[PDB]
């Protein structure tokens, strides 16, 4: 059985431990949504981790449903991740690009007056996040089916652009009810072409990304995030064993870096079914603390565990974690707020 502090391979690539940094999306790319040298201090002070997934990322402006929130689809935003990529690499690190579409879970503010996009039009619950006033979801477009090579070919440019940018790897977003995972479960898909119906049909996008990723940078350097309870943004799928554990299967078979699972674990978790249905390196995540997630390694029921708001508190974490110490408390006030207050400022335990 294996310590959190043991080395773990995924493909090719040997990280350092098997303590995770979690994607947070954390809105310090400003007006021109381009990495900066804020959020290269702010990523290398986590270098620690074993490795990093970053912020989700658009591959493209349809895909942007967040104020300053960064992008991966021009050569500005590029020549600003070269930053973060060289600054977490001096330290120490490693770190993968969350590649992201946020379909549906958007609003027109973001899309100069453009309608989101999605497999079906139907609109998610609630108030659109951090956007004054709040407002409901407006009904979305419903992709045509000649507009999904497209959606991939995004996809794939955000891929090539992550190789460009200096990445050890990408992790493709396929999670928390965003445009792969709407595609994914027949709540938010209710199509009757081949993108739509069955579980094979519905799988058949984050596949095709998956493809066009590994096609890119090779299975070895791709990852991809999974949230199965489908509680994030009206989610919800008849059959999440059936679902999810199809596309664990085929992700499998394509050898792919590793699975990130987005789910605390208890008594309806499915986790374990879709780490032996994958059967490679699988990452768990949520309200983990250090000894529960030295647990689920000793029990078989992870390779790695991810932190998220955790690792936004506390840089440090690993040492942390080794020595005992107290840990900082994150401030949810600054989770999307802008500049170095409640993002740099958390003090390592030096
Ligand atoms: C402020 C904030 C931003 C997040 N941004 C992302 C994101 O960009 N992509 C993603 O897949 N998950 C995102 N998450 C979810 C985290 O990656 C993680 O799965 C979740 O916080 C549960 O893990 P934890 O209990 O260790 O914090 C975010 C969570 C928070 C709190």
């Amino acid at each position: 059985m294996p310590s959190l502090f043991d080395p773990l391979t995924i493909g090719d690539l040997t990280l350092a431990n098997r303590i995770i940094m979690a994607p947070l999306t954390r809105a310090r790319a400003g007006d021109t949504r381009t990495p900066n040298a804020l959020m290269a201090r702010y990523y290398a002070e986590r270098a620690s981790a074993g490795l990093i997934i970053s912020e989700a990322t658009s591959v493209t402006p349809q895909g942007v449903g967040y104020a300053s929130t960064p992008g991966i689809w021009s050569p500005e935003q590029v020549d600003g991740w070269r930053l973060v990529t060289d600054a977490v690499h001096a330290a120490g690190g490693r770190i993968f690009l969350q590649l992201w579409h946020v379909g549906r879970v958007s609003d027109p503010v973001f899309l100069d007056g453009a309608l989101p996009v999605a497999p079906s039009a139907i609109a998610p619950g609630g108030h659109v996040s951090l956007v004054r006033p709040q407002r409901p979801y407006v009904t979305p477009r419903a992709l045509e089916l000649d507009e999904i090579p497209g959606v991939v070919a995004a996809f794939r440019r955000g891929a090539e652009n992550a190789r460009a940018a200096g990445f050890d790897g990408v992790e493709v977003h396929g999670a928390n009810g965003y445009l792969l995972d709407q595609f994914l479960q027949d709540s938010a898909n209710r199509r009757t072409d081949a993108y739509g119906g069955s579980i094979e049909n519905r799988a058949r996008l984050l596949l095709e990304v998956v493809d066009a990723a590994i096609d890119v940078w090779s299975a070895a350097r791709v990852g991809v995030h999974l949230a199965p309870r489908g509680d994030a943004h009206t989610m919800g799928d008849s059959d999440p064993a059936a679902t999810f554990g199809h596309v664990a299967r085929e992700l499998g078979r394509r050898r792919i870096a590793f699975l990130f699972a987005r789910e605390s674990f208890g008594g309806d978790a499915i986790g374990q079914q879709l780490k032996a249905a994958f059967g490679g390196p699988f990452i768990v995540n949520e309200n983990f603390t250090l000894d529960s997630a030295q647990a689920a390694l000793d029990a078989g029921q992870a390779d790695a565990v991810a932190w998220g708001k955790l690792f936004i508190a506390n840089p440090d974490l690993p040492r942390r974690f080794k020595l005992n110490a107290p840990l900082n408390e994150p401030n949810a006030a600054t989770f999307y707020a802008q500049g170095e207050v409640g993002y740099t400022d958390y003090p390592a335990l030096e």
